[PDB]
């Protein structure tokens, strides 16, 4: 009773399961075009495209079950874009498109052409049904059961939750899927997709697939942001909240790994944004659970030079520098600092002079207190010392007498006010330790 | 009554908007070629793309309750550019272009063909409603309310303009509205564009765009700067008015950071500029504001040794350097000092003389006052 007309999209859409739920109706036409199109895609190894044509047959089969036609339409001869031939065949012969593609729709939309735009059949999509109010990632491989972590970020538990592996077939399909719920989903993009890898956003999931030969099989990750931690729910230290309402401008938060350090980090921004800051983020990969208030850089990324200027321009109160490991990483963080933006600085080490080691060779001592001010040491997601940074003008030691006159920086306790270490130059400049 | 032929000027510039409120009138023709056009950009993640797209349905939207007629022509050996296709499409059926780009419009004349030429409203832009005549920045960005920070740069405060979020489509639809200003706006140029990041100085206006991947989600931000603090307003002695107006030729000016050196340097150039002397800046990025008298080089888009060059030929009287960090940077310093240019260089340093230790080591100790005469503190 109509002739329908299908396009890439709809195959790449699942439109032959459309068809046997009665939700469209009609014959189905192809344009020989795009099965030349699938194919030479397939011979390049376009996933796909295998997918597509994967599809065309499963067509086939609904057609002789339904007991409606099946063809394959147009001259081997006319040559051009698929879509564009088939819109053209639909004009004269006034058959339907069947898309799932809004561009498409817009200019069948224009050209008069009737159209029909399918629609996801259900609201949640096929992995979301695996997930549960307490898993924080899903693992998908070839011939591998379904899987999930499930728990605390600190005492997460690996599950199976399937009796059955996984095909091939199976999880390209899922793949496939979550590429098309980019199109969908607000707030979803493709981060990077290269030779063996995919990375993507998609919604509040983060997902990550390989194929070969990166990896051994087929995998998809999909993961989903912890709850966070509020500032408020680590019952800080009222002297310290003051600090860093009013008087902390260069931060360093530093611990050993697995202590919270980063995740206080995030804490902190978010607070600082609640404050009416401006905040950013510097990460490598963006991996923070962050209102969108506060903006995410993914350093890798960013050109050379490119994050300098974007946040000298725009100037927020405070960026987080996520993971300092680079010295590209403690440049950018001293050229912040003296263009006067708030920092807030992760470096994982368990020792204040290791900490900062990597910053004292870059400053003339007078300006380190300018770079850095305070540095918060963080231990089983609770903050274990508080150390303070000022420049004052004396000899380190009274009865030493070695230099009569010197100008040096006292690492204080925020609790004892005890200068725990001292920095000063005499020939290369070294960091003290008093008892 | 007349037949209208729309360019992807008039498309991406909101012709809808003419249409309905009657500033032009006739039937709407657009023609397969620009649709094909629109189709491939759109594919290739073109963003203005969508825009235009999008601009096709108000137009057919439009065209169904005044009753007129909406259609697209020229599929027949449609072998070629749409701009091209679409005049003759014009010429031979006597219809009329509508277009916002100044090209097309002249094409259009010298070939004897109908046009109409879009004007934007002297309304500028649709982000100025935002902006404030005390407003130093603007902050818009995906699924957030907009943003202003108002003030002084000593005196400001943060605000939401807005209780409503701002949806995905609306950003990149401002981003759009800016990157036609450009051929608009006078002393306007794309700085530089990068996949992620797009910076441009529109007028007064300086912005900053990011997008995914760069950017968790589309952000723009719009800057204009603050009242230049004038020379006149740092109450000065006598004795260094002097000084600068008729000995100083090595400067720098210290500061520690947020303690208004590189403020002052700004003002110092703005005097000099001011007494008839030639001024230069280097900076990283470029940020001061002043007048184009003083020309302002961006040191990041400079080639190895091209800012040496210029400025030796040049031969400013003063060139303002700005943060100087690099030994890169302190080395132009002194060759431009021994070529006898003038120099203001700012340090950010918390003591004077912690200023001098990175200039000490470049050069011979009876060379040093011929690099250095004079140095301002700035607290």
């Amino acid at each position: 009773m109509n002739d329908l007309m299908l396009d890439k999209s709809a195959l790449l859409f699942g439109v032959s399961k459309y068809l046997e739920k009665g939700i469209i109706t009609g014959n189905v036409l192809i344009h020989k075009s795009l099965l030349a199109e699938l194919e030479r895609e397939s011979n390049d190894g376009l996933v796909s495209a295998e997918i597509a044509l994967d599809e065309v047959k499963k067509l086939k089969d609904i057609t002789e079950r339904i007991l409606v036609n099946f063809e394959i339409v147009g001259d081997d001869s006319k040559k051009g874009e698929a879509n564009e031939l088939s819109r053209e065949y639909c004009l004269e012969k006034g058959c339907i498109i069947v898309t799932a593609d809004e561009t498409q729709k817009k200019i069948c939309d224009a050209m008069g052409i009737q159209y029909n735009f399918l629609q996801p059949l259900k609201q949640g999509l096929s992995f979301e049904s695996f997930f549960d109010d307490e898993t924080m990632s899903l693992h998908i491989k070839e011939d591998t059961v379904p899987r999930a972590k499930k728990g605390k970020p600190g005492n997460w538990k690996f599950v199976n939750l399937s009796d059955k592996p996984m095909l091939s077939t199976d999880v390209r399909m899922i793949a496939n899927e979550i590429i098309n719920a980019v199109r969908l989903i607000k707030g979803s993009f493709v981060e990077i997709e290269r030779r063996g890898s995919l990375i993507i956003q998609l919604g509040n999931y983060r997902v990550v697939i390989t194929r070969p030969p990166l990896s051994d099989g087929w995998e998809i990750t999909i993961t989903r942001p912890v709850v966070r931690k509020r500032l408020e729910d680590y019952n800080l230290d009222e002297r310290l909240i003051k600090r860093l309402e009013e008087r902390a401008e260069g931060i360093i938060i530093a611990g050993a790994p697995g202590m919270g350090a980063t995740t206080f980090a995030q804490a902190l921004a978010e607070y600082y944004m609640r404050l009416g800051k401006i905040v950013k983020t510097i990460e490598s990969p963006r991996d923070m659970h962050l209102p969108p208030e506060i903006t995410q850089y993914s350093k890798n990324y960013a050109e050379i030079g490119e994050l300098h200027d974007i946040l000298l321009l725009s100037r927020p109160d405070y960026t987080v520098y996520d993971e300092m490991r680079n010295d590209e990483d403690f440049k950018l963080y001293v050229d912040l600092r003296l263009a006067g933006v708030g920092m807030v600085g992760v470096v994982h080490a368990t020792s204040p002079i290791d900490a900062i080691h990597r910053f004292v060779n870059r400053v003339d001592i007078g300006t380190i207190p300018n770079i850095l001010d305070t540095i918060i040491f963080i231990n089983s997601g609770n903050v274990s010392k508080v150390y303070t940074l000022e420049m004052t003008v004396k000899v380190p030691a009274g009865l030493k007498e070695a230099d009569l006159a010197r100008p040096v920086v006292e690492i204080k306790d925020l609790a004892t006010g005890n200068t725990e270490y001292e920095i000063y130059v005499f020939g290369e400049q070294t960091m003290i330790v008093p008892v």
